[PDB]
């Protein structure tokens, strides 16, 4: 599914996103903006060391979940990656919260330091009443 911008927005923000590990909701919206532009079932293969992106956060193969099918892998949250494109997020939101919690936090995604980091994103949130 292709969450609306509000919709998400009052979603995360009732898992417990807003301000988690000091990332407000705004910035946790322009991630999923940027990475599946609100898509649940977003997939990106890379070809070069066959790990796949998964989701509306777009977290990788290699690291974080299970796709029996990456070289390399750690499944860091102990998570099958088709958990990870299901229309029901809270699997996806409870991996993104074990992903900050590495010493780079949100810098882990290279699109939201490119897109996000430093800049205005208010316009995520405004008008959502979060
Ligand atoms: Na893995």
């Amino acid at each position: 599914k292709v969450f609306e911008r509000c919709e998400l927005a009052r979603t995360l923000k009732r898992l417990g996103m807003d301000g988690y590990r000091g990332i407000s909701l705004a910035n946790w919206m322009c991630l999923a903006k940027w990475e599946s532009g609100y898509n649940t079932r977003a997939t990106n293969y890379n070809a070069g060391d066959r790990s796949t992106d998964y989701g509306i956060f777009q977290i990788n193969s290699r690291y974080w979940c299970n796709d029996a099918k990456t070289p390399g892998a750690v499944n860091a949250c102990h998570l099958s990656c088709s958990a990870l494109l299901q229309d029901n997020i809270a699997d996806a939101v409870a991996c993104a919260k074990r992903v900050v919690r590495d010493p780079q936090g949100i810098r882990a995604w290279v699109a939201w330091r490119n897109r996000c980091q430093n800049r205005d994103v208010r316009q995520y949130v405004q008008g959502c009443g979060v």
